């Protein structure tokens, strides 16, 4: 879980995260980023590379679930639930054989892209609290996914 204080720096930090867009450009960057880093990683998602458009429209997709789930962090049970149901899902996406694995560098690479859009914002306490966030949010997908 997330303590009140954690909760509560996400929350505040994701309306500069979302800027004007709901977070697409922090997708396309966190995706982008992670396939040119990990180049096997195009396959397990759809993708021809990093170049892909389907990386942009993913990308837009990914953020806009987390904004869904920033929303309902205050009730656990609500955000565990509607994580796990588009982790269901993932069962029958991109190559199939998805990973728990592959959460953690997509992670590092989420809040790189974070920082990029917000600088100084993403302080060291905004990165602790995003990368607990990021660890529910992520776990209750995999859950789903395993399920
Ligand atoms: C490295 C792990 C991941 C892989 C390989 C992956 C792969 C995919 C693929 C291939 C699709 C597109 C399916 C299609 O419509 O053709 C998809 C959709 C989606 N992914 Fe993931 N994904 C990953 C992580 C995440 C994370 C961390 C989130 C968390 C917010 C997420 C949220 C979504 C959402 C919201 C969609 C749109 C469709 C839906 O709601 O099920 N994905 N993902």
């Amino acid at each position: 879980g997330l303590s009140a204080a954690q909760r509560q720096v996400v929350a505040s930090t994701w309306k500069d995260i979302a800027g004007a867009d709901n977070g697409a450009g922090v997708g396309k960057e966190c995706l982008s980023k992670f396939i040119s880093a990990h180049p096997e990683m195009a396959a397990v998602f759809g993708f021809s590379g990093a170049s892909d458009p389907g990386v942009a429209e993913l990308g837009a997709k990914v953020l806009a679930q987390i904004g869904v789930a920033v929303s309902h962090l205050g009730d656990e049970g609500k955000m565990v639930a509607e994580m796990k149901a588009v982790g269901v899902r993932h069962k029958g996406y991109g190559n199939k054989h998805i990973k728990a694995e592959y959460f953690e560098p997509l992670g590092a690479s989420l809040l790189s892209a974070m920082e990029h859009r917000i600088g100084g914002k993403m302080n060291a306490a905004a990165k602790d609290a995003w990368a607990a966030a990021y660890g529910d949010i992520s776990g209750a997908l995999i859950s789903g996914l395993q399920s």
